[PDB]
């Protein structure tokens, strides 16, 4: 039993990760192949006033990168542009290459960041794709191009994020790995403010499925409330919508309780906890997909 929010192991990416410097700017790169992917801005000049990336692109000159791992030497070959990315070729194809494939996150889906600084993973942690495009991570200065990724069971490394920026409210931003950045942010020292974040509905009945199966239930209300009827509450409440109830059919089972009646247990719910936990948390979480309770409590054999 138990209810963890856990990361993919990193192996796989540890290996793909270098450190990339332009002038005396350094940041991380995810080298594929022959490509180091990273981020752009890698190669701007300065911080306060607006960047021409078409300006610094076009002046920026290939003797100024060093592209190293664990001290070794990477030669770049050249440099291409895309969106708020590079895509640095070089001389060595990384023979630690997995098996991998570009995936753009969709709000609500879940990923796991490595954070690394100097091209070295230092940390490893799972994380939410929020409703408003930013997430909530732990980076300091250096952690630019950190990726993020998710691994499928055939040991395919979906890479799905880079991390680019941070908000002045303190959430993250990154790209995707076509250089798109996350709901259209700019990769640029501006003054960008994020819509308001919206709980992921889907995710906290997941958790209170969870919390049942974990034998949780005096939060369990005899109340049910229909899809459409939630979705309408939900809007004036700071939540999203919930999807096809179908998709909870597994859960439902399990514990005999439907998704109607954990929608209307939300609704109480969302006037706070009373002091009473719900695995431990004080307030609704959704940090946990379906998936994730479905794969942590019962998806091995
Ligand atoms: C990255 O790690 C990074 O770009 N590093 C470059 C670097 C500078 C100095 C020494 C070593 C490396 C960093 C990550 C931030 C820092 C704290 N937490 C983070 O996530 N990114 C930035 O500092 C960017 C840099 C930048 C990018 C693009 C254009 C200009 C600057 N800046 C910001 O995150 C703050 C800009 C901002 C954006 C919107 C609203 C307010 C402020």
């Amino acid at each position: 039993s138990g209810l963890k929010k856990m990361a993919q192991p990193s192996g796989c990416v540890e290996r793909c990760v270098v450190r990339v410097c332009y002038g005396s700017t350094v940041l991380n790169g995810v080298w594929l192949g022959d490509t180091v992917t990273c981020p752009r801005h890698v190669i701007a000049p300065s911080t306060t006033v607006l960047i021409d990336y078409d300006h610094a692109y076009s002046t920026m000159r290939l003797h100024n990168f060093s592209v190293s791992h664990n001290g070794v030497f990477l030669g770049v070959v050249g440099v291409t542009m895309h969106g708020s990315v590079l895509r640095i070729k070089v001389s060595q194809s990384n023979v630690h290459t997995p098996k991998h494939v570009f995936k753009t996150l969709k709000p609500g889906d879940s990923f796991n960041i490595l954070a690394c600084y100097e091209g070295i993973a230092s940390g490893v942690f799972g994380v939410n794709l929020r409703t408003n495009f930013t997430i909530k991570g732990s980076f300091i200065n250096g952690a630019c191009g950190s990726p993020g990724y998710n691994v499928r069971n055939d040991g395919t490394v979906e890479f799905c994020y880079l991390h680019q920026i941070e908000l002045g409210s303190g959430a993250h931003v990154g790209s995707d790995f076509t250089g798109s950045v996350y709901g259209n942010f700019d990769d640029q020292p501006s003054l960008q403010v994020e819509s308001a974040n919206l709980m992921l509905s889907d995710n906290v009945v997941a958790f209170l499925y969870a919390a049942l199966l974990n034998g949780c239930r005096w939060w369990l209300c005899s109340t049910r409330v229909n899809v459409d009827g939630f979705n309408e509450w939900a809007m004036a409440n700071g939540y999203t919508s919930v999807s096809s109830v179908e998709c909870y059919s597994i859960l439902a089972a399990k514990t005999g309780v439907s998704v109607e009646q954990l929608l209307a247990s939300i609704q109480h719910l969302h006037e706070g906890f009373g002091g009473k936990n719900i695995l431990g948390y004080s307030s609704l979480c959704d940090e946990f997909t379906l998936a994730e309770v479905v794969k942590q409590m019962y998806g091995v054999n």
